[PDB]
């Protein structure tokens, strides 16, 4: 039953590339999926991939015996500053499994318990900032969520204070990062990146890369000379030994891991929190239910690790926000061997796939007719959800290593926001999703009304 797969409109020798000439390429690709269905071919000069949108096909793509992680063009461009750190290495590169073995214990339960106090440090700064707003001032949500998540990975992971809440403008790092990511997303559609029209982009790309590397130097300098005894992510990077190869990470790879974790360790969690608050103010009944949980569980001025673990409904709220708007919206795979997808689409060894996660999460055959509704109760029973229906953290051994960190931070912070404030969508905000490879609301503002509960 070999089928012929659809393909969106082409532009001569540029093939489908100009379809990416937009500030919202993932959303453009979702619209193409709406029109073409669960699978479509997408070509650019010298490259073919296939976008998958249905759980029917993606459950086969998640078979690690048949498919391995591929570096998308986006990840290849990010590799220009993230090197062979965990997220931009091939599975078969020595440094992938070696760093994985070394850094996995930094996300154990016992590690999470160790990060918790510093997580609270930053969360309290967020709550205090909002308690200190004047009447009828408002909250810039993604901006403040990015302050929080950047500061949290800096402090918990590296004992470094970005002090983002002492800045009215984004930290230098954030500004460069967003620009490197902008450049990487915009470079996706460039048919001739060597055209001298892009010489300034190339120069600016290097400038932003040094800014990001300078902080990495300072983070490493401060730890090596410190007199304090740390046990955090940096500690493991500098001292951990891989059981398999027996070797620690070398200095060049450590630097790549720091860049990787500073970016991956915050940018998507700030998007998650922004989307979760958006859906909560648009769904007051859900907000109330999660606020009731927050009030019942967070009975102390400072949340404890054990209490965050009991914010189970807040946890479902976050999962449902990742369902509708997974903030890292795609991942890529290649066929390890010739194989047939869905009994219908033969693939040759090396053939590539793109998993379009926001579209997967809208598969009506899985979620039902109410698929656009925000119903955290969808997640009450993981056993009732078919395999590989829900993939906001990627797949298999290349799934997100930071998943527990992200969800613990987001549950703590959202729990505290719902404990301490009522929220008002005072502008009737119209969701507008900015793309920097990752996804985040833009211009989302709310007003908080303090419940006047002491910290
Ligand atoms: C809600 C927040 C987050 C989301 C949605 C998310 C999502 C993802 C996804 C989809 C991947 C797979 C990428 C691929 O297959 O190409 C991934 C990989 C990764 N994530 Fe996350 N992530 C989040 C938070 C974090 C945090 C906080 C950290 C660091 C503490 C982190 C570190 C990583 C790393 C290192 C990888 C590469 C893993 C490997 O291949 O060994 N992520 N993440
Ligand atoms: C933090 C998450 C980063 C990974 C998500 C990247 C997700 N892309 C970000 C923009 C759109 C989306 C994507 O579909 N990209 C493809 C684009 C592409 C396909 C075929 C030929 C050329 C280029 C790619 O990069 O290969
Ligand atoms: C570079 C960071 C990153 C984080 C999540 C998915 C892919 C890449």
């Amino acid at each position: 039953t070999i089928k012929e797969m659809p393909q969106p409109k082409t532009f001569g020798e540029l093939k489908n590339l100009p379809l990416l000439n937009t500030d919202k390429p993932v959303q453009a690709l979702m619209k193409i999926a709406d029109e073409l269905g669960e699978i479509f071919k997408f070509e650019a000069p010298g490259r073919v991939t296939r976008y998958l949108s249905s759980q029917r096909l993606i459950k086969e793509a998640c078979d690690e015996s048949r498919f391995d992680k591929n570096l998308s063009q986006a990840l290849k461009f990010v590799r220009d500053f993230a090197g062979d750190g965990l997220a931009t290495s091939w599975t078969h590169e020595k440094n992938w499994k070696k760093a994985h073995n070394i850094l996995l214990p930094s996300f154990s339960q016992q590690a999470m318990k160790g990060y918790h106090a510093m997580m609270v440090d930053i969360a309290v700064q967020l709550v205090q900032k909002w308690e200190r707003l004047n009447a009828d001032e408002h909250i810039e949500v993604p901006e403040d969520m990015t302050r929080l998540t950047l500061d949290t990975i800096g402090l918990c992971g590296f004992n470094y204070r970005f002090n983002s809440f002492y800045r009215d403008q984004p930290h230098p790092f954030i500004t460069s990062m967003v620009r490197a990511l902008d450049e990487a997303m915009n470079k996706l559609q460039r048919a001739n990146p060597d055209d001298p029209a892009y010489d300034e982009n190339k120069r600016q790309f290097q400038e932003d890369i040094k800014v990001m590397n300078d902080l990495v130097d300072k983070i490493i300098a401060d730890r090596k000379a410190s007199g304090e005894q740390s046990d955090d992510l940096l500690t493991h990077m500098l001292n951990g030994k891989d059981p398999e190869t027996g070797e620690p990470l070398d200095d060049e790879n450590i630097r790549y891991q720091i860049i990787t974790f500073l970016i991956a360790g915050h940018e998507t969690t700030s998007g998650l929190l922004s989307f979760a608050l958006y859906f909560l103010v648009k769904n007051p009944h859900v907000l109330q239910k999660a606020a009731e949980e927050a009030a019942r569980v967070l009975v102390d001025p400072v949340p404890s690790y054990k209490q965050v673990k009991q914010l189970k409904y807040v946890g479902m709220v976050l999962n449902e926000a990742l369902r509708l708007w997974p903030t890292a919206p795609a991942f890529s795979l290649y066929a390890k061997e010739d194989t047939v997808l869905g009994g219908e689409y033969p693939l040759e060894k090396g053939d590539e796939l793109m998993v379009l996660i926001p579209q997967l999460h809208r598969d009506k055959t899985i979620w039902g007719d109410d698929v656009e509704e925000f119903r955290p109760e969808r997640f009450e029973n993981p056993s009732a959800i078919p395999q590989h229906a829900f993939k906001p953290h990627g797949n298999g051994q290349r799934a997100c290593i930071g998943q527990q960190f992200a969800l613990h931070e987001a549950t703590l912070v959202l729990g505290m926001m719902l404990k301490h404030f009522d929220f008002e969508d005072h502008t009737n905000y119209e969701l507008d999703i900015k793309e920097t490879l990752t996804l985040k609301p833009e211009g989302f503002v709310v007003k908080a009304k303090s419940k006047k509960i002491p910290l």
